[PDB]
């Protein structure tokens, strides 16, 4: 089934999962100009202080870093949202070369990468429950481009030679989030998706203006994973990304001026 491949990519989901032909499928390309500024947004909040990391696994698709979501530990509120919404995980997607890997675009720019942050609405009970409904995620989205290294992502970096291959997973406790953030939350919203199978049209889209800058070492860790697993042929693990889809009947709104 579903990949990044020629055979299994993007072009081919809708045959098992015709969602991806939707009226909110994410990714989207985020036209500055187009999008309007929402005085009705309030502040953003992330409260991360609380965060507990557990494990980071390589699925075959990308790497994922997972979090202790039995309590109200580390939440994202306010923006767009109504509630709490609870941080499950993170991931990335990246590219082969540093002028693509993003999943949104902005302009129609491609960045070399992109973080996301995903949370669930704490009203449906579960993350399971959370994907059914069309208010049950929201994913915050930050745009990485290829300078100086990020601090923070380091230790991430230094894990993924333990992650190779896929179904491999490695502890990751006490690993602070908050260390990926840009120092701006302004943001762009909108309605979407999940951007990989199931395709579910369920998250509230938070993606910040400011991207975070990341070393050519880091990133080129990132392209040293594997899609495989152990003891098959080597498939590198690059551009694992879903292209812009339609925006139909979306407006984008900007939380600043
Ligand atoms: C809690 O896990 C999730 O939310 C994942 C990631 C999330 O992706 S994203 N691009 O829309 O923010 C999708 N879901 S998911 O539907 O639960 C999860 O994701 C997939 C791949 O996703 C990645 C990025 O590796 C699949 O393997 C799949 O079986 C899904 O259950
Ligand atoms: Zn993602």
């Amino acid at each position: 089934h579903w990949g990044y491949g020629k055979h299994n990519g993007p072009e081919h989901w809708h045959k098992d999962f015709p969602i991806a032909k939707g009226e909110r499928q994410s990714p989207v390309d985020i036209d500055t100009h187009t999008a309007k500024y929402d005085p009705s947004l309030k502040p953003l909040s992330v409260s991360y202080d609380q965060a507990t990391s557990l494990r980071i696994l390589n699925n075959g698709h990308a790497f994922n870093v997972e979090f202790d979501d039995s309590q109200d530990k580390a939440v994202l509120k306010g923006g767009p949202l109504d509630g709490t919404y609870r941080l499950i995980q993170f991931h990335f997607h990246w590219g082969s070369l540093d002028g693509q890997g993003s999943e949104h675009t902005v302009d129609k720019k491609k960045y070399a990468a992109e973080l996301h942050l995903v949370h669930w609405n704490t009203k449906y009970g579960d993350f399971g429950k959370a994907v059914q409904q069309p208010d049950g995620l929201a994913v915050l989205g930050i745009f990485l481009k290829v300078g100086s290294a990020k601090p923070g992502l380091q230790k991430v970096v230094d894990v993924l030679d333990s992650i190779k291959t896929k179904g491999k997973s490695a502890d990751f406790t006490n690993f602070d989030p908050r260390g990926l953030l840009p120092e701006s939350l302004d943001y762009w919203t909108y309605p979407g998706s999940l951007t990989t199978p199931p395709l579910l049209e369920c998250v509230t889209w938070i993606v910040l203006k400011e991207p975070i800058s990341v070393s050519s070492e880091q990133v080129l860790k990132f392209r040293k994973l594997n899609f495989n697993g152990e003891g098959e042929p080597e498939e590198l693990m690059v551009d694992n990304w879903r292209p812009a889809q339609p925006l139909k009947n979306r407006q984008i709104k900007a939380s600043f001026k």
